[PDB]
């Protein structure tokens, strides 16, 4: 039993809710919140900008030190950093950004990072300003992630479309 509330169950292990991931993280304080990161961990907008803003820029300060030491992530890769005031940990995952021409097949590799964590609060990878089709992202999530994932979808309209079209 966990503390996530109001989710619709899509499969054995995937759940979905119309929610603001920042507010959801602030209430649940999950072990892991997933960030929709880029390879430079520059959290300027979308989910990343909102998560970082909620940490009063502490996420960005920590991220800049990580990059200075380790260099950029790979598209499809991830790193575990602090969750600050939002979660115990933040799993920064880089889905492909269609608006940069990155290969959509890397979306499966990106979701594989979730399997290293038993339970996660997450957005749909490569959705929003990353330019991929969110219905496709949900399909890849369901077909790739085997651990327990609670998906927060900010836009109520998109949420309804994702549920109604789910196979
Ligand atoms: C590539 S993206 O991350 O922008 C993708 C596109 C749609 C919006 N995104 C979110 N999904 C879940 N919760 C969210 N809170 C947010 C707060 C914001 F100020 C902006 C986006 C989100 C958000 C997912």
């Amino acid at each position: 039993v966990n503390s996530f509330s109001g989710y619709l169950k899509l499969t054995d292990n995937v759940y979905i809710k119309n929610a603001d991931i920042v507010e959801e993280a602030k209430k649940v304080k999950p072990t892991v919140v997933v960030n929709a990161a880029n390879v430079y961990l520059k959290h300027g907008g979308g989910v990343a900008g909102a998560l970082n803003k909620a940490t009063n820029n502490a996420m960005q300060v920590e991220s800049d030190d990580y990059i200075a030491t380790n260099g950029p992530l790979k598209v499809g890769g991830s790193c575990v950093l602090s969750g600050h005031n939002l979660a115990k940990h933040c799993l920064h995952v880089v889905g492909p950004n269609v608006n940069k021409g990155e290969d959509i097949q890397l979306l499966k590799s990106a979701y594989e990072n979730f399997n290293q964590h038993e339970v996660l609060l997450a957005p749909l990878l490569s959705a929003g300003i990353f330019g991929a089709d969110p219905i496709h992202s949900l399909r890849v999530c369901v077909d790739t992630v085997r651990t327990n994932v609670y998906l927060a979808v900010f836009d109520k309209n998109l949420y309804d479309k994702l549920v109604s079209s789910f196979l």
